[PDB]
């Protein structure tokens, strides 16, 4: 268990396409941004290490661990202070996704909380679901796959604190998903992507199906919310992978060649819902699959559920 990064805050990210549709990458931001949240990303890459060692077994000290690293950012009021604007809003995206990696860890180990603990952490996590949700008060913020990712953190968030306000707010966040899905299956907003189309249609559907599986701890099912719509987002991001003529010619670009990897990994979860679930095959295939902003190993939490016992 080594000792946390500082939980500043503040945050001062970078913006890294060039293109109105943000599509193509400038190599010298990028750098510029990794190195700018590198506190953030080593966060969440560790506490979500920590989680997935705790659920192995026989590491109760890796649960420990990571509440640990909560209650160091909580104590500081991490996030809490200025998001600074350079060329964009990279700062609340970041905030938008440390957040939900966070609440992630926390409701994963959470069982293993001292009473400080619980307070301190829960009451950080509250306080960032309210900031996070403010940004989206401005109706000039457009709501894509960014919004979506949002809602990771205010479910986990009221999945573990037992608030059913917090809950009806991330069902909220979950609707709104499954209502822009059109009749082809596009989203529009990420169809807007030229060449990365696809890659956004698979980013935007990974927390809707997060927050989905995340309702089943409360023995809900929502994926009977406009039964079917789901599937036909889920079904062209399969298709598109194994020959992506669809995309090119609704986004007007031919799609980046890309193997699925990280995020990709909500198919673990879906292909087990699904009325057609060996359709999925060929994305499982390319596992396993891990993300820190969904929790950690999302092949092993797929067999294993989100919690561990
Ligand atoms: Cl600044």
């Amino acid at each position: 268990c080594p000792a946390p990064p500082p939980g500043s805050p503040d945050i001062r990210a970078i913006g890294y396409y060039t293109d109105a549709a943000r599509s193509v990458i400038d190599p010298r931001l990028k750098t510029q941004n990794d190195a700018a949240v590198k506190p953030l990303n080593a966060f969440a890459a560790h506490v979500a290490k920590f989680a997935d060692a705790y659920a192995k077994g026989a590491d109760e000290a890796a649960g420990r661990c990571a509440l640990t690293w909560l209650d160091a950012w909580a104590r500081s009021g991490a996030m809490l202070g200025r998001m600074a604007h350079v060329n964009n809003d990279q700062s609340d995206y970041m905030r938008q996704w440390t957040h939900g990696a966070a609440a992630m860890a926390y409701l994963r180990t959470q069982a293993l909380a001292s009473e400080q603990q619980r307070t301190d952490i829960e009451t950080w996590l509250k306080r960032l679901s309210a900031a996070n949700l403010a940004y989206w008060d401005n109706p000039k913020h457009k709501r894509n796959n960014h919004y979506y990712w949002t809602g990771v953190g205010i479910m986990a968030t009221a999945v573990a604190t037992r608030d059913d306000t917090l809950l009806n707010t991330a069902q909220g966040i979950y609707r709104a998903g499954i209502d822009a899905i059109e009749p082809d299956g596009r989203l529009p907003m990420e169809m807007a992507r030229k060449r990365l189309a696809l890659h956004f249609h698979d980013y935007a559907t990974a927390p809707l199906v997060l927050m989905a599986e995340m309702a089943r701890l409360q023995g809900e099912d929502w994926y009977t919310y406009r039964q079917g719509a789901l599937e036909r987002l889920a079904a062209r991001v399969a298709d598109g992978y194994r020959d992506p003529s669809w995309f090119n010619t609704q986004s007007g670009a031919v799609q980046e060649t890309a193997t699925p990897k990280a995020s990709s990994g909500w198919v673990e979860f879906y292909r087990l819902r699904s009325p057609d679930p060996m359709r999925f095959d060929a994305m499982h295939a390319a596992g396993p699959f891990q993300d820190p902003r969904m929790g950690g190993n999302l092949t092993l939490m797929a067999q294993e559920g989100i919690v561990p016992l």
